[PDB]
C-alpha cells in the first residue's frame, strides 16, 4: 500500500541524510526514532505523498525543537492542562468554512507573570500534536483568532521580542504546512509597534496569512462563522471556557 511505502521511504531518507553527518539531518534521525507511522504520515499527507517535501517539513519541525528546547525539556502534561483550563489558547468545537480547526486567544487580563508566554506556546504545541492525529486536519490545518480588545499598553511594553520570535518560528518552522491564517480583532492603535517588531521575521508566505480587523468585523465574520464563535470573540456561543477542551484532550 502507498501509505506504508511512503512512510518507509521517508524513514530511509531520514537515515540516508543523517549518514552525511550534517547537523540537522543527524538531529532529525535522533529526534524521530520513537515516532510511529502515524507521525510520519502527517508530513507525508501534508505534502501529497512527496517524500522529499515531507522530509523538508520534518527538518523545520525538528529545528524548532532544537532552537527552543526550553519548550520541550521538562514538559509536564499536568501543567499544560492548567494553562489550557485557563483558556490559553482555546479551541473551537466546530471547524470553520475551510474545514480548519480554530484556535483562540483572548488577551484581556492575561497576566504574563502568572501564565508565561512560554507556557502558552507549550500549550499550543501540546494541542496541535493531538489535533494533527486527525487526517482532515493534516490537510485543512488551523487558524488562530486573537482578540486584542483588552491589549493594554502595559502588556504591550512587557512583550519580549524573543518570545514573539518564538511564536513566529512555531508557525513558520514547526507548523507551516498547517498554519493557515491569523485574525486580529479589536486591536488598539499601539498594536502597530508590536506588529512592526515582528514584521522583519515574517517571510512573505506567512505575512500573507496575517489579517488585522480592528472594530469592523464584517470581513472577519465572512471568514469565521459568528455562530461558531464564543461570545468573547463576537459569537453566539457561550463565553469561552477552557475546561471543556481540556477534558476532551486529557
Ligand atoms: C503580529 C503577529 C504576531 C504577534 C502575535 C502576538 C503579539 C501575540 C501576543 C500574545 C500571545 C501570547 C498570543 C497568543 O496567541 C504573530 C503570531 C507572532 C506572528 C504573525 C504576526
Amino acid at each position: 500500500e502507498t501509505r506504508e511505502e511512503a512512510v518507509r521511504e521517508l524513514q530511509e531518507m531520514v537515515q540516508a541524510q543523517a549518514a552525511s553527518g550534517e547537523e540537522l539531518a543527524v538531529a532529525v534521525a535522533e529526534r524521530v526514532q520513537e515516532k510511529d507511522s502515524g507521525f510520519f504520515l502527517r508530513f507525508i499527507r501534508a505534502r501529497k505523498f512527496n517524500v522529499g517535501r515531507a522530509y523538508e517539513l520534518l527538518r523545520g519541525y525538528v529545528n524548532f525543537r532544537l532552537q527552543y528546547p526550553e519548550l520541550f525539556d521538562s514538559l509536564s502534561p499536568e501543567a499544560v492542562r492548567c494553562t489550557i483550563e485557563a483558556g490559553y489558547p482555546g479551541v473551537l468545537s466546530s471547524r470553520d468554512k475551510y474545514g480548519r480547526v480554530v484556535m483562540l486567544f483572548n488577551i484581556e487580563n492575561w497576566q504574563s507573570q502568572e501564565i508565561t508566554f512560554d507556557e502558552i506556546l507549550q500549550a499550543y504545541c501540546f494541542i496541535l500534536e493531538k489535533l494533527l492525529e486527525n487526517e482532515e486536519t493534516q490537510i485543512n490545518g488551523f487558524c488562530i483568532i486573537e482578540n486584542f480588545k483588552g491589549f493594554t499598553m502595559q502588556q504591550a511594553a512587557s512583550l519580549r521580542t524573543s518570545d514573539l520570535r518564538k511564536m513566529v518560528d512555531m508557525l513558520q518552522d514547526s507548523f507551516p504546512a498547517w498554519f493557515k491564517a491569523i485574525h486580529f480583532i479589536h486591536q488598539p492603535w499601539y498594536f502597530t509597534t508590536t506588529y512592526n517588531v515582528v514584521k522583519p521575521f515574517l517571510k512573505s508566505k506567512l505575512l500573507e496569512r496575517v489579517f488585522v480587523h480592528g472594530d469592523d468585523l464584517s470581513g472577519f465574520y465572512q471568514e469565521i462563522d459568528e455562530n461558531i464563535l464564543p461570545s468573547d470573540f463576537g459569537g453566539t456561543l457561550p463565553k469561552y471556557d477552557g475546561k471543556a477542551v481540556a477534558e476532551q484532550l486529557f
